[PDB]
């Protein structure tokens, strides 16, 4: 088969929980879609008390941007490593066969650049992140991580085999951070990652996370920044996480559809209240709205929900239903 | 749809690990099933070495008590904060939609009363819970948590569809307690609650739980307080976690048919050794003995199981079988 | 039914990865297949720096080997303990019905021998440990468990019923340990087992291990001693674990077919990238190769993978691919 005979298609990237413009049925053959990502290592508050960290992002966001195909498409990225960083990245796709997803041929030292085209040959949602040789956990967790879903050409069917058209689509990315502290028990601070490498694997050795929290920061989905739907939508939120797993449980709601594993050629779950996703790994909800006001998206660990940070907000437009719900006697004093 | 022609029933509630009496098939229309909890806050011992927390509960019992209703029914509970306690409480059901659960309309404070109205349209065991706001992990890891199973209206079925009827019907509910202990290694103690928040927050920042327990103290399902059956009986065992992921093993025997979610409208699974109940959900298990003896129940991380005491016991009579088990040479010198 | 009619095999078995010779489908009734194991305690070296424990094992291996059976047929297993050892040991089968998998019966002193006859009715993996009364985690932390493999009397199939046959089978079982280290950070020693049984509970009363090896040793199957395989070849993957969850990962590859519980009668999964085996139970994948070169097999909680030592490696022999995946641009400057 000849590549050079398909269409090309530039796709701008966007960030997360927001997708690029995309269609949900495939109006084509296979392309070959472009993208182009920049890694960037930055400083970044991570808490209300103003704890800093050196993140390491691609295209300067923790997580990085949600890559949307088809089946049977060619993803062609486009990776490039400016003059100002000082480390050595690699991507590495968990859709991609051989070669360890990909990262044998993109290695790029700072000031570098390099291309990788694959095939998606497998629908679902997948997890793709940095590996270099001798420091994969120390580049994953501190924010070198991300998704891509690459849908089926005809769209998704429930357990029966009816089609499942979504309103909106949002990404949610769970991220945890082993930040050392010191004797006294604050957290420490450094010039320059090189500095931080010893004192991170020291914290992570321990295997319990100082914070876990979604789109990068406390507090990143509550507030003017939540998530917004009406009475009747349809919503598809993409939860993924690359190290440690996860529970997610949207309070007040449940999960219509579950792809707790994320992928599409299995038949979905029902009525989940609570769906468990692997660590290292990308899950898919569908559900639709049937009571407005203000919802909780919160990883079901209790305590690393409301004591680390992990939680959420949706806000839903609509009329009350007082048949689901009702109270019937208000709090008294009897 | 008027409410008030459909009949109504009052249910008094039995302490775990029995389940107040219910049929299996429902012999009416919707209806009105009518509960009654009472909050209470108390001193528990939950180890042999006299361990002592402030434990709160429903109806005073860790876990709360099982409620049982049909699809499409009417859960109507009345929640009553008596005058002696000093906190705020809540109820939030993962059975209901919209408004937190349950948690925005049923804030009552010491010496109040409220009633709460829901309909529970999906067949399934689920979890319920306290939730105030910004106390809701110390709330729950002290007892206040049960389940609610909403059978449907035509009883269980397998993976094919004949029907699956159940002799007995037991309920066990885990608990981990991150119980504070100061720096010689012991366990402190204090007065009220409110002394005892701070270094309750100071130790479940660490993830690792004190203590694991069944029905609330350790060694509360053996001895004289075991679980009961005969070879040939059915038995449908009701697990339960609101914090932390579970592995359920029955030591001896298998899980016949599992719904590890918790959750009816999806085939069951086949012949489970270990299933993984996620954290803040319920989960089904159904088996038909067929040797007598004493069989185990444990948490099969084997650590939280025989070293921080998530262990019960199981009672069978009948008679043994020497084609499926048997000795040919016992243990000798040679 | 008389057993005395059955015909009669004996197998001797093989150091993990590989596995004793045997055929895929049946061509006998039910017969009675003899096996024989021998307890052994000896001094491991499961590191690079030369951490010494005090293992505990079956036929001298960590973990113990792979027995493969049939349906229906009759595993007779004659256990040797010899008069050198100082504990006391006793198997326990998942797959046996009845008197705690057989640890009632199996109880043998220092310099005994005892044999357990008893019949697999269900298929699929299964997971065997010891398990003495009073010290359960302390035997199974240390290398007494492995697993055993009823396959159907007519072979595996895929979700819809074409056979799966597969052309190598390797067993790989992840093993944590909970080495004590003293209070300067560094690791202790012993002469015997029963003085670190002390320090042994102390320490994995914290819930973190210390050490998470493949096949017992940290490197065990990365170098010389990798796995192997050629581009078109069909393998299966028993996965097995004991005490802990485990999230098995094939960089590179997929999961093809994968019975994430372990159980034959369930239809399998399809095109996963990570999939979760809960602790205390074994997991079958079943993948066929598409491109050569070294692939990565890992627990995707990364850092158990990459810092504490649970890695190994696939040796495939091959020519590229350049349709599934290229180099377009190689690195350059730009
Ligand atoms: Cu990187
Ligand atoms: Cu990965
Ligand atoms: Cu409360
Ligand atoms: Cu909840
Ligand atoms: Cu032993
Ligand atoms: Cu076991």
């Amino acid at each position: 088969v000849d590549i050079s005979t398909l269409p090309r298609v530039k796709v701008d990237l966007v960030k997360p929980p927001f997708v690029h413009a995309h269609d949900q049925v495939a109006k084509t053959g296979p392309r070959v879609v472009e993208f182009t990502m920049t890694i960037e290592e930055k400083k970044l508050v991570i808490d209300r008390e103003g704890t800093e960290i050196h993140a390491m992002t691609f295209n300067g966001s923790v997580p990085g941007p949600l890559m949307v195909v088809h089946e049977n498409d060619y993803v062609e990225l486009r990776l490039i490593n400016p003059d100002t960083n000082t480390l050595l990245h690699n991507i590495d796709f968990h859709a991609a066969t051989g070669a360890l997803g990909g990262g044998a041929l993109t290695q790029v030292n700072p000031g570098e650049e390099t291309t990788l085209r694959f095939k998606a040959t497998k629908p679902g949602v997948f997890v793709y992140h940095c590996a270099p040789e001798g420091m994969v956990p120390w580049h994953v967790t501190s924010g070198m991580n991300g998704a891509i879903m690459v849908l089926p050409r005809d769209g998704l069917k429930d357990e029966k085999g009816q089609p499942l058209t979504y309103d909106k689509i949002y990404y949610v990315g769970e991220q945890d951070f082993y930040v050392p502290k010191d004797e006294a028990g604050n957290y420490k601070k450094y010039e320059t990652p090189g500095e931080a490498y010893e004192d991170a694997v020291k914290a992570m050795r321990t295997l319990t996370p100082t914070h876990i929290v979604f789109n990068g920061a406390v507090g990143a989905l509550t507030g003017d920044h939540a998530l917004t739907a009406a009475v009747g939508e349809r919503v598809l939120v993409v939860h993924s996480q690359a190290n440690r797993d996860t529970r997610p449980h949207l309070i007040g709601g449940h999960g219509d559809y579950v792809w707790a594993t994320g992928k599409f050629r299995n038949p979905p779950d029902l009525d989940q209240e609570t769906w468990l996703i692997p660590g290292g790994t990308a899950g898919a909800a569908f559900y639709t709205f049937r009571q407005p006001g203000v919802y909780a998206y919160v990883n079901h660990n209790l305590i690393e929900a409301f004591e680390l940070g992990a939680a959420g907000h949706f806000k839903v437009t609509g009329e009350w239903n007082d048949d689901l719900m009702t109270s019937v006697v208000k709090p008294a004093s009897m």
